[PDB]
């Protein structure tokens, strides 16, 4: 299914190229530019673990989630992630541990050491 695919094709967007954050987009967005490091960006999100179950959603509070891009107000997969796509873009992304929440985790909905696929739409952005 769709984290496999990532795994099997997705585009390494690492600056150290160490597979830590892969991507494939699944809807073009609008416009060519993306956002810069601290625009605010607004986005919908449903994040899986690797046997496939859901661990969140912004869906869950009915409104999307907001935040400065580059900061570390977000795991560093996002970071990078979102600084990749257009505005109206969907993607894919498959985040390894160190680039999510490490042997940490964030029990109970995310394991020590979990790989997380997540499909986000970045809906707008703004500057600061």
């Amino acid at each position: 299914g769709a984290p496999a695919t990532v795994t099997e094709q997705g585009e390494d967007i690492t600056s150290k190229k160490d597979r830590g954050v892969l991507k494939i987009v699944k809807r073009v967005g609008n416009g060519e530019e993306t956002p810069m490091i601290g625009d605010k960006v607004y986005v919908h999100y449903k994040g899986k673990l690797s046997n496939g179950k859901k661990f969140d959603s912004s869906h869950d509070r009915n409104e999307p989630f907001v935040f400065s891009l580059g900061k570390g107000q977000v795991i560093k997969a996002w970071d990078i992630g979102v600084a990749t796509m257009k505005k109206g873009e969907i993607c894919h992304l498959l985040c390894k541990p160190e680039y999510a929440y490490g042997s940490a985790g964030s029990l109970p909905k995310i394991p020590s050491n979990a790989t997380l696929f997540f499909e986000i739409e970045l809906l707008d952005f703004k500057g600061e």
